[PDB]
């Protein structure tokens, strides 16, 4: 049997993603620039700070200088540390918490295995701390998905081999780093997104203990 859990947070654990939104429609507001909504935000999910900041200069053709961006930037996370101050164990996507008390119940290590750095933070306003047995610190990681190293990372930090491992992920990026880690990755979302070759879940609330087992056993 698998011996440790690897999970992604935004989209897996919960929807991190809309904090980043409303944390970058609010800079938008303030500094004038029109058109930051959902569908644009899609151009947001899984990209850097800087290059999100960009897109949205981009909105207004709007040119800044280096110090200038540096600013609007630290607004933003300014912003969007303000915003999940309001995170709690509601913000739990569907099955995940009953996952991870099976998970602990049968001694399988978890870990988490994500670019967020606010992980440490998000999982205790989640109450989801005592559930992880460590988090992958992506400062420390030199590349980011779909590089292997987080995830990489994170078995290592729960001592075992990423092939003793089963990563979750809602991302194609993330999917890919799952594999080149040598875990089994299985995905939430849809095969047009993931890939067709790996096992994928419509929503959290498939992710079981019995169904990652049998997966494990296929
Ligand atoms: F929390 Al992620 F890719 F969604 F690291
Ligand atoms: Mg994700």
């Amino acid at each position: 049997m698998f011996k440790a859990v690897l999970f992604d947070l935004d989209g897996v654990i919960t929807d991190a993603a809309e904090y980043h939104f409303r944390a970058w429609k609010a800079l938008a507001e303030e500094i004038g620039i029109n058109g930051v909504d959902r569908q644009f935000n899609e151009q947001l999910k899984g990209v850097s700070r800087e290059d999100s900041l960009q897109k949205i200069l981009d909105l207004a053709d709007k040119k800044v200088s280096a110090e200038e961006f540096k600013e609007l930037a630290k607004r933003k996370n300014d912003n969007y540390v303000k915003m999940i101050q309001d995170v709690s164990p509601a913000d739990v996507y569907p099955g995940i918490l009953q996952l991870l008390k099976d998970l602990r119940s049968n001694k399988i290590k978890i870990a988490l295995a994500s670019a967020s750095k606010n992980g440490p933070f998000l999982l205790e306003r989640m109450n989801l701390t005592g559930y992880f047995d460590a988090i992958a610190d992506p400062a420390e990681v030199a590349a980011s998905k779909p590089a292997p190293d987080i995830f990489i990372a994170a078995a290592h930090a729960v001592g075992v081999a990423p092939s003793e491992s089963i990563g979750l992920e809602d991302s194609q990026a993330g999917i890919q780093a799952i594999k080149d880690s040598g875990a089994l990755p299985i995905g939430v979302g849809r095969p047009e997104d993931l890939g067709d070759d790996i096992v994928i879940v419509p929503d959290t609330s498939h992710y079981t203990l019995e169904f990652l087992k049998e997966v494990w056993l296929q």
